[PDB]
């Protein structure tokens, strides 16, 4: 159930935290996160010209923030992102626990960031948390350094 | 001897590599790196207003590039930087070997980046390489991941 994903709950919480004035308080959690969703073909048609819109960069940042906070909830180890955009839709995102890189991602075509359904959004976030947990388990002294 | 520091030699090499047209080919290596040097009091007087000049950011970037390449020369493990500047003279610089953060630095007052003498520049770069080597030695499977 999407609403029972640790990642999903952390993503809802990330967006509620940005809403300082409670402007979206009447929106359901699913409406709040609906911008992460768009069907395959529409998303693949989006060009890669210049820098992605800042709105897209916020979505990506908060998405990885949510992976980090879900990983901490499942492990007790703090996990924080560091993103560095390169030339255009290219960049790098790492998630760091202590001195351990628990998620490493070379980002491309960032303008097209999105998922075909809310269920798929949750599933992909969950996969990232699973990978991060696997790394912390293999190298716990580095994760807690 | 400054010229026998692995870090120092890598820093010379970094700057020679930027000089596509060989404009500084007649400058000695020490003249080439002299911008990294300025006496204590002049450097401490520099204000922290807005973003540091891009020239300063290049000096910092190539400095950490040199730490990474010296570390690889002494270990056989590739080590690459990732910097992310924050609000003003604040930022973060990590050096990554595999999935291991071998150098972690919270940068502040970056506008004031510099050293009191060429010898001191080499000595401080050498300390960073030493620390990076110590990390790779403790966690070699993470360093080569």
């Amino acid at each position: 159930l999407p609403e029972e994903s640790l990642f999903f709950r952390e993503l809802v919480k990330q967006w509620r935290a940005q809403d300082s004035y409670g402007t979206w308080e009447k929106k359901s959690d699913m409406e709040l996160l609906a911008p992460y969703v768009l069907d395959k073909e529409q998303r693949r048609a989006i060009p890669i010209i210049g820098d992605p819109d800042p709105e897209i960069l916020w979505r990506v940042e908060l998405f990885y923030n949510a992976v980090g906070l879900a990983t901490e909830r499942a492990s007790g180890v703090m996990v924080s992102p560091m993103m560095k955009m390169s030339h255009e839709g290219f960049g790098r995102m790492v998630l760091i626990a202590g001195r351990l890189i628990v998620v490493n991602k070379q980002l491309r075509d960032v303008h097209r960031f999105g998922f075909p359904s809310m269920e798929k959004l949750a599933e992909e976030g969950d996969k990232l948390v699973a990978g991060a947990l696997e790394m912390i388990e293999k190298f716990p002294e580095v994760a807690r350094f």
